[PDB]
């Protein structure tokens, strides 16, 4: 049962931040380039379209900061410790391959985002598809 | 109606925030936008479109059809901008925003908050599981 279960991390790419959000099971992410009062934005915004019940990172900055705990008391999330950049690596070839297409980085993130979630291998299901499948699956 | 969206605007504290909504559902996806149109819009529909299914995206002025960057946005992702929309429910949010206006220090976080809970709320089905239904309903179909 992890449907509600997401991975936090960072990552930089042109001295810029991009906060990213896996949905474990499904490889389902979202992100934004961008401190604490951003990630607590992103994750509310990310908690009212998603079941999101427990979010896990794997340094401290999350557990400093006084919004983000605002956030996950709003919202119902527990941010928890640990373990429920393959994918940060995934994200950056991407990134790369688009990133001439547009004008901002945010864009060309935001491309890199619309092709990891749609992008298939051949056949079966994308990220995006798996992620509505196990909520489908769920309620 | 599995892609079908529509795009309209709302204005609250001289801020200006986009709302999409997925017609069969009633799901929405909201933005305090700083500036107006035109970027704004097309990342805004971007970021939709690489969450959900978007094909076909409905608004009823001519905002929309004088951005070269939202024209860019629709042939990028494939999604068809088609005029007319034949409800009040930037009336329901507001509703909401103001429910919780005094929990943020932002409007956007207000924002945010209303569209939570009314994708959340019912009862039967929420707006966020009918979305979800909708389109699992589909991808086996
Ligand atoms: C083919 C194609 C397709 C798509 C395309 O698209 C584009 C584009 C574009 C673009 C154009 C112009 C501009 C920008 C970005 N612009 C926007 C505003 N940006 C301010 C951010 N500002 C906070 O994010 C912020 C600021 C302050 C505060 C917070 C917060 C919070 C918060 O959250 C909470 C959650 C829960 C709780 C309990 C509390 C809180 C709180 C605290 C509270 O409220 O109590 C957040 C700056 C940058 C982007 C292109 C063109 C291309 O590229 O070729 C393009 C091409």
């Amino acid at each position: 049962s992890s449907p509600g279960i997401w991975q936090l991390d960072c990552t930089h790419l042109e001295g810029k931040v991009i906060l990213v959000a896996v949905h474990v099971a499904s490889g389902y992410i979202e992100a934004e380039v961008i401190t604490g009062q951003e990630t607590a934005y992103f994750l509310l915004k990310l908690a009212g379209r998603w079941p999101v019940k427990t979010v896990h990172t794997d340094n401290g900055s999350n557990f400093t900061s006084t919004t983000v705990k605002a956030a996950c008391e709003w919202a119902g999330i527990k941010q928890e410790f640990g373990i429920p950049e393959s994918m940060n690596k995934e994200l950056k070839k991407i990134i790369g391959q688009v990133r001439d297409q547009a004008e901002h980085l945010k864009t060309a993130v935001q491309m890199a985002v619309f092709i990891h979630n749609k992008k298939r291998g051949i056949g079966g299901y994308s990220a995006g598809e798996r992620i509505v499948d196990i909520i489908a699956t769920d309620i």
